[PDB]
């Protein structure tokens, strides 16, 4: 039961120094790219966005896979929703500025910005032989010494009120309080470019709303009680359940690598499902450390439901379905449904030693 799960968590602790070292490699490469981008007139305002809950500038999204976000302070943004998608928007500037070279009419071109961003980085990773860095295809994906991959996301920062599509999102009122929800909604939001001809290209220059910076505000301040996990009397298992969900997905993706059925699923999906379960189970007494196995089952059952019903709401944008057929094909969701069901009904053989 829970003892198999606690053993998994104890084993995860053994790779803490591998992780810390890789995160240091990433940090060096990114600092170097940061000062070069700052030379460019378009990217003079670039900086690192703190999104990690463990390491500040670097978020780990899988073993030796790391995520980094470069933000661009961008004033006076005017948004126009693209074809009722709730998450994708055209970016204009309320009535010159450094980004003027990327305009196509009033509209800021995602693909032109991405193109110069990529070009500057690809040119720059050529030029330090202290580490070996190439570029794969997240604006850019790097590979460091053929082992550690870094996804680098460029994002516009907007200090305006959040778009109306988020009005019913971040549904934390009954768990973390309406006061906290108000404070978090005073923070900036971010727009990440979607190339006009990439993916199944819209043929438009649209940007997706991004709230990845909110994760650390909540994951490390996660209780109904303000002192949850700050003393020995208030120990919950929220963080451990999330770790186990991520590890479940990681291990399944590894086992199904022969035909890569699970390529489209990521830790973002797991995290989104996990925080929906936090909304559903707002009391700290529902996450008692002694109940690790039941709490994990709660999390897996909800993820399974999302898979079977092909529905996983964006935590911030309820009308945006992360599991829509536009984003993940039906056979992928049907396939993972079957595997998650098997693991849950058989006490997670994927965690066996
Ligand atoms: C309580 C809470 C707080 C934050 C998050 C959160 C948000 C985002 C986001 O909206 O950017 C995340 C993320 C985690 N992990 C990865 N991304 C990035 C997604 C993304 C964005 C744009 C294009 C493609 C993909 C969650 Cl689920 C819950
Ligand atoms: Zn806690």
């Amino acid at each position: 039961g829970a003892s198999k799960l606690r053993a998994v968590l104890e084993k995860l602790k053994l790779s803490r120094d591998d992780i810390s070292t890789a995160a240091g490699m990433v940090k060096g490469v990114v600092d170097h790219l940061l000062l070069r981008l700052k030379c460019d007139s378009a990217f003079r305002g670039v900086g690192l966005l703190n999104t990690g809950s463990y390491y500040e500038h670097v978020k780990i999204s899988a073993p030796n896979e790391f995520d980094v976000m470069f933000k661009l302070e961008v004033p006076r943004i005017q948004l126009e929703e693209y074809s009722n998608t709730r998450a994708y928007y055209f970016v204009k500037f309320k009535r010159e500025n450094p980004l003027s070279q990327f305009l196509e009419g009033e509209i800021l071109s995602a693909s032109k910005m991405l193109s110069k961003f990529r070009k500057i980085i690809k040119e720059e990773i050529n030029d330090i032989k202290d580490t070996d860095v190439i570029m794969k295809r997240p604006a850019v994906t790097l590979l460091i010494s053929e082992k550690i991959s870094v996804d680098i996301t460029l994002a516009l920062e907007s200090k305006s009120s959040w778009p109306a599509s988020t009005q019913e999102g971040l549904r934390i009122q009954n768990w973390l309080s309406a006061k906290v929800r108000k404070q978090l909604r005073l923070k900036p939001f971010y727009l990440v470019p979607k190339h006009a001809k990439e993916g199944n290209g819209f043929q438009e220059e649209t940007w997706r709303l991004s709230f990845s910076h909110i994760e650390k505000e909540i994951l490390n301040n996660h209780g109904k009680s303000k002192t949850c996990c700050e003393n020995k009397e208030e120990k919950c298992c929220r963080k451990d359940c999330l770790k186990l969900m991520k590890y479940l997905l990681e291990q399944l993706k590894e086992r199904f690598k022969d035909k890569k059925h699970l390529d489209k699923f990521s830790s973002y999906h797991v995290k989104t499902a996990f925080f929906h379960v936090c909304t559903q189970n707002p009391q700290d007494s529902q996450w008692d450390r002694k109940d690790l196995g039941l709490c994990f089952d709660n999390c897996v059952t909800y993820f399974l439901q999302c898979l079977r019903t092909e529905k996983l709401e964006n935590y911030f944008i309820p009308e945006f379905n992360l599991f829509s057929s536009n984003l993940i094909d039906k056979r992928s969701k049907e396939f993972l449904t079957k595997q998650i069901e098997y693991e849950r009904n058989n006490e997670f053989p994927v965690f066996d030693e």
